[PDB]
């Protein structure tokens, strides 16, 4: 699994450890061990939700599987309430989106997970 | 509907209002509430485009629904022009990236759309 | 072909040349003129893998068609070679992202590649 946040709210209100708190409750909700979680944050952004530019955020999740209907509510539950306790950004400003990757598609150690 | 460019151009060349434009712009292309629609731009980017390095741009229309061969052709249309208007990027230094997505697969507000 | 890169890795880290040398490789690797080759390359990222902050890199690879089991690993070993030795990643701390597109859903130039 990989999470990746683009949000224009600045650097320093990214609090300390807020990397490791995205990988230990990605690995928690998905399964997946920790060792192979990633996550990229990306503050500072122009960006524009609603066409306001209140705090707000896109945000995507590739995973190989554990993608589904009730699996992707239970994720964004999860992740906005992490973004809003962390961030400050309302969760009805967040939009995640759900990448179900064939195994094959996805490269890593010289080789793919096919 | 969320739209995201990114280009090597600088910051400073990117309008006043520009934000608000793409926004106003793709309420009217896909027909949705400006409300729903989340833009972002990403200038000052380290890119190349067929090994040259003028202004170029790679960017991506998610939506759920109202893509196809036809919409698409009017989005790039729309996008690529407003691109070299404002941004000064020749349309054919331009990647636009479309996806349809599941209304299941994109995570808001606590839950999906679903 | 699209490709990006991001990476934690510093830009001063980055070799003049790396995106044209991306540009060739790619072109080689995929049979399309380097022309139609774009790179994108996003250091100073904010992000973790595993768990960890050593150098580390999220990629994608978008292409119309030349995708599958077979090409996605020779991508990886061409594209984790190039990290390792242009950036000094170690390919276990690298993932790419595999998109095949449908010519419909790739603008260009006003229009698509349909
Ligand atoms: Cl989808």
């Amino acid at each position: 699994p990989m999470f990746i946040v683009n949000t224009n709210v600045p650097r320093a209100s990214v609090p300390d450890g807020f990397l490791s708190e995205l990988t230990q409750q990605l690995a928690q909700a998905t399964g997946k061990p920790p060792q192979y979680i990633a996550v990229h944050v990306v503050p500072d952004q122009l960006m524009a939700f609603g066409g306001s530019s209140e705090p707000c955020a896109l945000c995507s999740l590739h995973s190989i599987g554990k993608i589904g209907g009730a699996q992707n509510r239970s994720y964004s539950k999860l992740l906005c309430g992490l973004l809003a306790e962390r961030l400050r950004i309302s969760p009805d400003r967040v939009y995640i989106n759900y990448y179900d990757m064939n195994a094959a598609n996805v490269g890593w150690n010289n080789s793919t997970f096919a």
